């Protein structure tokens, strides 16, 4: 069973309107499938109105050379750092290529937010049952190392830095422009 991981603690009073604005790059990563050895970068770009989450994603497969465009859409739990999306897949420029199916959906965690870092986690469901997960350390800088919130966050669930991939030294390809104007 491709089972998500328990203990994914939502933040405390997460700051809203900091966090759901800009664009996050993922800086390290752990799929908590260790076969999935495939090398990624993402980046995102996550707003929130009326306890809706709107988000534009972006992952970039580093071993095929392929991009693939996501938009998701879901309420944020009353805790303020948790949601649960449906995604349809778009264009560079927007369009959508492929409507979200119903049967799939994701649930956002934001653990911890310090500074210029956060850290999240995602579980990837069909039909309400988990199909795997995976934790990143996010920054507003492509090079930057998290903040000590983030290692404290991580130990706090027996997690090290080390076991994540490092996004830094891969040959990344980012659309900053898909983010940057998202919801312009
Ligand atoms: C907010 C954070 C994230 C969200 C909401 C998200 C969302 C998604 C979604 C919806 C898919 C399915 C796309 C599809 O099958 O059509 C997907 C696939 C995938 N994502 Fe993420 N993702 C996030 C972060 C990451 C990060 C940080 C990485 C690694 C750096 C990553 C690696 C992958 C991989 C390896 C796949 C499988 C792609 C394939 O089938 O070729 N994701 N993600």
């Amino acid at each position: 069973p491709g089972e998500c991981s328990v203990n994914v603690i939502p933040k405390k009073n997460l700051d809203k309107a900091k966090f759901f604005s800009g664009t996050w790059y993922e800086t390290h990563y752990l799929d908590m499938d260790p076969q999935a050895t495939e090398k990624f970068c993402f980046s995102f770009a996550p707003r929130e109105s009326g306890g809706t989450v709107k988000e534009a994603l972006y992952h970039f497969n580093v071993d095929s050379k392929v991009s693939f465009y996501n938009t998701g859409t879901g309420p944020l739990e009353s805790n303020g750092a948790k949601y649960t999306a449906k995604f349809n897949t778009v264009d560079k420029k927007g369009k959508e290529i492929k409507p979200a199916d119903e049967k799939y959906s994701y649930t956002v965690t934001v653990i911890e937010a310090a500074k210029q870092s956060a850290l999240i986690h995602i579980c990837l469901q069909e039909d309400g049952k988990d199909i795997g997960d995976l934790y990143s350390v996010l920054n507003r800088n492509k090079n930057a190392l998290p903040n000590k919130k983030i290692k404290k966050a991580l130990n706090k669930v027996s997690l090290v830095l080390t076991k994540f991939v490092v996004t830094k030294d891969l040959d990344c390809k980012y659309d900053d422009k898909f983010l940057s104007s998202w919801q312009k």
